[PDB]
């Protein structure tokens, strides 16, 4: 039935976010309830961005040095601490709009919705994945700083990433909604380039399982590997180690193809050995790593039985 | 040598018109803008009448009880209804206190929007996509998605250019604009119908490479230009649609931003098309994306909502 990256409708986020300001610096904002969350870096300048002592800085500032705007209205602070690397400011008022919501902290290769802000106003919204180095490929031009990253599941947010900044490499970084950082990073404005990278098997797996269910399978094969003897392979080709853990997952799906792990596994170490053909899986000429077996499972599986 | 994502519209606006309608049998979505609900008039239809389908007669049957209009839990009660080509608008006793600034319009092939996905009248998935050169969208449509739409949206007001009514056997899909009018040669009722043979957005690659460019990867362009003529007798061997006056037109914003004249370009793509890409990357991808428009690249590659 055709597949297609998508992402959560953004509906509920965009009635959270606000805009942060603090001297000539301005950046994204999460509005929910009396609380107001950004990137602590927010009170700094092209100074206070080299080796900032946020503690120092914090206490230089007052509730009155902060300007959040909703839309084109102001949202006075009466309150404000620092947890980790984000800013929690206490608002007068509180967000009508506040959806059900959740802070979960992710693993990489799991997914998630960002909907990228500009000033507080909702730009666009995509789908990616936390990449295996901690980064993101997303499209994080000048601006987004603030912005957040979440899953909806029924009527309830899980908020698990929010923008912090603009890797000298290219990739974005950032940290959860509690400010803990995903990776080894800090913000600073000190070099930093990204760990090595390596492309999610489980997601690949999926994927390929994605396409078979939709009735192409010219990939799958007659021979069936070990575990130890994929990951060999697969290790050369710069893919992530594939564990017991993985096959588990990778298990409904297996059902409803009637293929198995490691066949399917088996019909991968083909592909990155002898290419692809030229041929293409699900219309891409390349292998896809950032669906989970979830995602798949969410979209070769309608909304039922 | 930096990030740009595919994105796809704040889908906001849209969600809070989605509603669920329900005529016997079936269940599909609907648009609720005002006091009036739009849909697929293949609802008033259960198995075999969908053979060839007297809807005009049928729809004498129908009563404005028939429809089953909800959103959320609210009993929307229908006052009315009238059929618009291959649309069926009915008249609710309440105006939708959601509706945005909004207007109609019909989409050119090659164009894009936003698709918010959606089941029994509740939103799960939103993505980009364009509409096809032979008419059709490669989406991702399950269990009867009949009524989801497509969106532009510009400054504060939505343009709904799109309605799913149904799958065709490519696995892909065909609808309407919102005037009940369709998009190409196909028709709500179920012959042998199928989507003519595919072709690539020519348009779009060059405004993909024209986004490379302003983005810093430019290893591709060249020294020489082409007439249009020798492009189309070279790029339509490549299976691409034949690059019109009115298309280098449409570049001229982009070809003026980056100082490369549109048959520059064009010089630049034939090259890409004959030798391959060398392990050669742009934007990071290792094909040629053909799904982003001129004006998506306007809007991203420059900070606004």
């Amino acid at each position: 039935s055709g597949f297609r990256k998508m992402a959560f409708p953004s509906g509920k986020v965009e009635g959270c976010m606000v805009q942060v300001t603090c001297g000539t610096t301005t950046l994204n904002g999460l509005w929910l309830d009396d609380t107001v969350y950004c990137p602590r870096h927010v009170i700094c300048t092209a100074e206070d961005m080299l080796n900032p002592n946020y503690e120092d800085l914090l206490i230089r500032k007052s509730n009155h040095s902060f300007l959040v705007q909703a839309g084109n209205v102001q949202l006075r602070v009466i309150g404000h601490s620092m947890q980790n690397c984000l800013l929690r400011l206490k608002v007068d008022t509180s967000n009508p709009k506040t959806p059900k919501y959740k802070f979960v902290r992710i693993q990489p290769g799991q997914t998630f919705s960002v909907l990228a802000c500009y000033n507080g106003s909702p730009s666009g919204v995509y789908q990616c994945a936390m990449r295996p180095n901690h980064t993101i490929k997303g499209s994080f031009l000048n601006g987004s700083c603030g912005s957040v990253g979440f899953n909806i599941d029924y009527d309830c947010v899980s908020f698990c990433y929010m923008h912090h900044m603009e890797l000298p490499t290219g990739v974005h970084a950032g940290t959860d909604l509690e400010g803990k950082f995903y990776g080894p990073f800090v913000d600073r404005q000190t070099a930093q380039a990204a760990g090595t990278d390596t492309t999610i098997t489980l997601n690949v797996l999926a994927w390929l399982y994605a396409a078979v269910i939709a009735g192409d399978r010219w990939f799958l094969n007659r021979f069936t590997t070990t575990l130890n003897d994929f990951n060999l392979v697969a290790m050369k080709y710069n893919y992530e180690p594939l564990t017991q853990d993985h096959v588990d997952i990778l298990g409904p799906l297996s059902a409803q193809t009637g293929i198995a792990v490691l066949d399917m596994c088996a019909a991968l170490k083909e592909l990155l050995q002898n290419g692809m053909n030229g041929r293409t899986i699900l219309g891409s000429t390349i292998l896809e790593d950032e669906f989970t077996p979830f995602d798949v499972v969410r979209q070769c599986s309608g909304v039922t039985f």
